[PDB]
């Protein structure tokens, strides 16, 4: 597709980890969802297999950016644009291909370019504390990530336009919906050590135990069968998009510095609304008359990124983004 270079030019190297996210968001004008959806989409062949026209994906990409807010310093399209990157960058890996199905890559493809539409730049316990329709609408349970998968689908299937879905076997698509939803749901906060400790039980310790066994070809085989469960699928594909959601740790430095200072923003920004309103402060600690963004971004790494990605490292070999985390957090640390 005739493309204007610059923007082709920032889509050369997309199967890199070490892509320049930002110029892309910059030659695009803040719509890089639609043009990097495209390319990744295109690549792994999606519209042929759920027999969408071109003109039906570019449409449904550019409704989904659309109702991404382009005002809020991080959870914009340039996230979204962001975590699409580092999904298709773990599909492409051995471990990966090897163990999922092609419904599961149509899965986390999608759920990551929508797992943060209409985010507001506000947490799910500002929501509840401040009473909001969404808090109301969900009941104060996992507001903001019920709000992302279902919205989405309401664009998608709204409008015969955007429906990438309306020409799949409606078993197949029965199938793609609940994955998609579990996937976008698994972003939870909350949520986190619960799925982490499960990959590590059920995939990570199981597999560690059989890998001693030697590479004899009916452990391969002992291997695929234990992995290729569809409750076991269920852990990688949560895993896998836990990972790219908070991968900013794991980028070039360049990259990882502008994701800290923008997320950082939001957070400052919800307290400094706290404050005006009365509301309970609820992470009274992101303030920014007090709060140190580098020693901000050590507890993140402390608390969500070492155990995590040392388990999805363990079982997908990574050796870059590690490197990048270590040499991340010693730069964090080397503020002082
Ligand atoms: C990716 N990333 C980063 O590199 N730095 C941050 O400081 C950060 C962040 N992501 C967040 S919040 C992302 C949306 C909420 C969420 C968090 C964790 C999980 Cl497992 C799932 C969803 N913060 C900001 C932040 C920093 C610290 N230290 C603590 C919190 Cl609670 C949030
Ligand atoms: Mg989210
Ligand atoms: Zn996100």
């Amino acid at each position: 597709d005739d493309v204007p270079p610059r923007i082709a030019r920032a889509m050369e190297n997309e199967e890199y980890w070490d892509f320049d996210i930002f110029e892309l968001e910059a030659a695009t004008h803040n719509r890089p969802l639609i043009y990097l959806g495209l390319k990744m989409f295109a690549r792994f062949g999606i519209c042929e297999f759920l027999h969408c026209s071109e003109s039906t994906l570019r449409s449904w990409l550019q409704i989904i950016e659309a109702n991404y807010h382009s005002s809020n310093p991080y959870h914009n399209s340039t996230h979204s644009a962001d975590v699409l990157h580092a999904t298709a960058y773990f599909l492409s890996k051995e471990r990966i291909k090897e163990t999922l199905d092609p419904i599961d890559e149509v899965a986390a493809l999608i759920a990551a370019t929508i797992h943060d539409v209409d985010h507001p730049g506000r947490t799910n316990s500002f929501l509840c504390n401040a009473g909001s329709e969404l808090a109301i609408l969900y009941n104060d349970t996992a507001v903001l990530e019920s709000h992302h998968a279902a919205l989405a689908f309401q664009l998608t299937t709204g409008d015969d336009k955007c429906n990438i879905f309306k020409n799949m076997e409606r078993n197949d698509y029965r199938t793609l919906r609940q994955g998609i939803i579990d996937m976008v749901l698994a972003t939870e906060m909350t949520k986190h050590f619960e799925h982490v400790n499960k990959f590590v039980n059920s995939i990570n310790k199981p597999l560690a135990t059989l890998e001693e066994n030697g590479e004899t070809d009916k452990n391969q085989e002992v291997i695929n069968t234990m992995l290729r469960t569809p409750e076991n699928r269920t852990l990688i594909k949560r895993m896998l998009i836990k990972c790219a959601d908070v991968s900013n740790p794991c980028r070039p430095l360049q990259y990882c510095i502008e994701w800290a200072a923008r997320i950082s923003e939001e957070y400052f920004s919800q307290t400094d609304e706290e404050k005006q309103q009365g509301l309970p402060v609820v992470m009274p600690v992101f303030d920014r008359n007090t709060c140190s963004i580098p020693k901000s971004q050590i507890s993140f790494i402390d608390y969500f990124i070492t155990d995590m990605f040392d388990a999805w490292d363990a079982f997908v070999d990574l050796p870059d983004l590690m490197q990048h985390l270590d040499n991340n957090f010693k730069y964090w640390k080397g503020l002082d």
